[PDB]
DNA sequence: CGCCGCGTCAGACTCGTAGGATTATAGCATACGTGAGGTGGGATGTCAAGGCCTTTTTTGCCTAAAATGTGATCTAGATCACATTTTA
């Protein structure tokens, strides 16, 4: 939480600076730490994104009726 | 008794079209456990040569014994130009 903190606090800054966003290369390199925390905290950063949106913009399809269940079997290969 | 206000509750059906989110939240110190890493060590699994038995491959061998050789003495077939001679 806190490395999250300081992340979009500077970035913000380096925004102003650059006038564009940083990179994680000269992201890594203002936060003190090298790249692979960078990607790996941008990684962990992502919410869920609740099952009963209608990505039909019409009232046709919440998204779980898109969902495949890959679990269970085929009967092919059953027999 | 008979309004009136407020609130509850349905609004046809099968296909197709697109990807998709966002704000800001302090900071460092203590101390404890769990994940990714080492590490000898039973124990399991493999791979190459040897002792029990039967079968198989050579291989003795065992005697019936029928077969393989010895060669001078024959024999019953086999020929060819001429002289007819028969048959369709």
């Amino acid at each position: 939480i806190e490395t999250i903190n300081k992340l979009n606090r500077i970035s913000r800054q380096m925004l102003q600076e650059m006038g564009r966003e940083p990179t994680p290369e000269e992201l890594a390199e203002r936060m003190l730490m090298p790249e692979d925390k960078i990607r790996k905290v941008l990684k962990i950063a992502k919410e869920p994104i609740s099952m009963e949106t209608p990505i039909g913009d019409d009232e046709d399809s919440h998204l779980g009726d898109f969902i495949e269940d890959t679990t269970l079997e085929l009967p092919l290969d059953s027999a």
